[PDB]
């Protein structure tokens, strides 16, 4: 309640840096506050809008809601048993500077995530991941308030039912606000190098001999020299999911388009590079006034400064449209609209 702030700019709290209005902006630092709000949400008949760090998200409107800023902090380490290490933080927790923590202890799990923008308690709901590790690769558990019964539930890794950037909380939306999360991470060497930028750049370094701290490091680099940076240029980063589509379909796409990008998975599906599809369309480096595409990053749209969330969308909807004509596939964005 000291912190309430009413008719308030969103704009310092989304990447994408669009400037709307919340009606109420709540910045919660542990559970009571949590629940102060959810109360007054309530009292006000409003709904209930949670962000953590703003990097995932569209904003096209002004939010009638009270928006719930997760600002819980802490960072311990739970359990510390045979090389197997069970670590705890809270929702507000910057993620990379958790990344950075947990390396510092020796843990190995989470280097290939490293730089990811965001907080802990967001991680689980895209099931965060780059690099070929994803957060339920070293997920244990989390604990989540009800929002229906306000009574706190916790999550094993099955019950969040992880997938390619999604979760339980994304089909579910609205219901579970992660107050914590714990992942178990290890004290053994692991290395994760299966993207092949990542082993190339480690040889080039002549580290032959490599620590989940050096790969972190090159990590880091590499995200740092091709990812726009939200404060030069507003982004929620890959704005849309790569589509996975079967063997059928994947073969009339190959005999018309041969030289197209795709991963094909365990289970035999195929994993598009959605970037490729639209540079295919021609979408890389397109800018009309304030949004656009990146000139390399063909999945990340861009805020050249002042676009409002709108303009944003109509330009996503242009390229889903173009690629559902150009090849038949539907793209699903990734960052959660509003
Ligand atoms: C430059 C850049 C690079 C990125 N790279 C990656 C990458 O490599 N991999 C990747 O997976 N993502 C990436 N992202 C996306 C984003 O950083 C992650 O998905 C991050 O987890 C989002 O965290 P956030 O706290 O900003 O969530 P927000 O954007 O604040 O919100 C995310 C969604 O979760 C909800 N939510 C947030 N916190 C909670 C909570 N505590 N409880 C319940 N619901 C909640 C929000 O309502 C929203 O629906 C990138 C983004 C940027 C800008
Ligand atoms: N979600 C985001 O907002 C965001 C933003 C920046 C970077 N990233 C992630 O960071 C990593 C680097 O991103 P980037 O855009 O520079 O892509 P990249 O490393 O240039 O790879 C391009 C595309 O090919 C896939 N890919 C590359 N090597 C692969 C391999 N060995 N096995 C399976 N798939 C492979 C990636 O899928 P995946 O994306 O499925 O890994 C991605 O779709 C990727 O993992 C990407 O997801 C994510
Ligand atoms: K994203």
């Amino acid at each position: 309640s000291l912190e309430l702030q009413e008719h308030c700019s969103l704009k310092p709290y989304n990447t994408f840096g669009i400037d709307v209005r919340a009606r109420l902006l709540a910045h919660a630092r542990d559970e009571a506050d949590v629940r102060e709000a959810l109360a007054l949400a309530r009292e006000r008949g409003l709904p209930l809008l949670v962000i953590g760090g703003g990097s995932n998200l569209l904003l096209t409107r002004d939010v009638e809601a009270l928006v719930l800023r997760m600002a819980s902090q802490g960072r311990r380490i739970v359990s510390d048993a045979a090389d197997s290490v069970l670590v705890e933080a809270e929702a507000g927790e910057a993620w990379d500077p958790f990344v950075q923590w947990s390396l510092e202890r020796g843990l190995a799990g989470l280097e290939n995530l490293s730089l990811i923008p965001g907080t802990v308690g967001a991680a689980p709901m895209q099931n965060i991941g780059a690099y070929g590790v994803e957060l339920k690769d070293v997920f244990d558990s989390l604990t989540a308030l009800d929002r229906q019964d306000g009574t706190l539930r916790e999550f094993d890794r099955q019950a969040c039912r992880f997938g390619y950037r999604d979760s339980l909380f994304k089909q579910e939306p609205d219901r579970w606000l992660i107050l914590r999360v714990r992942l178990r991470l290890t004290r053994r060497e692991r290395l994760h190098l299966d993207y092949g930028p990542v082993r190339q750049r480690l040889e080039e370094e002549g580290i032959a001999s490599p620590t989940a701290r050096d790969v972190s490091r090159v990590i880091c680099a590499i995200r740092r020299e091709k990812l726009p940076d939200p404060a030069v240029l507003g982004n929620a980063g890959s704005f849309f999911k790569n589509p996975l589509v079967d063997a059928t379909q994947a073969e009339r796409l190959r005999q018309a388009f041969p030289d197209l990008v795709g991963y094909p998975q365990a289970d035999g599906r195929l994993k598009l590079a959605a970037g490729w599809l639209i540079d295919k369309g021609g979408w890389k480096g397109f800018r009309d006034g304030p949004v656009g595409v990146h000139a390399q990053q063909a999945l990340v749209l861009v805020n050249h400064g002042g676009a409002t969330g709108a303009q944003v969308r109509a330009l996503a909807e242009r390229i889903q449209e173009d690629v559902r004509r150009r090849f038949g596939v539907e793209l699903e964005p990734e960052p959660n609209l509003y």
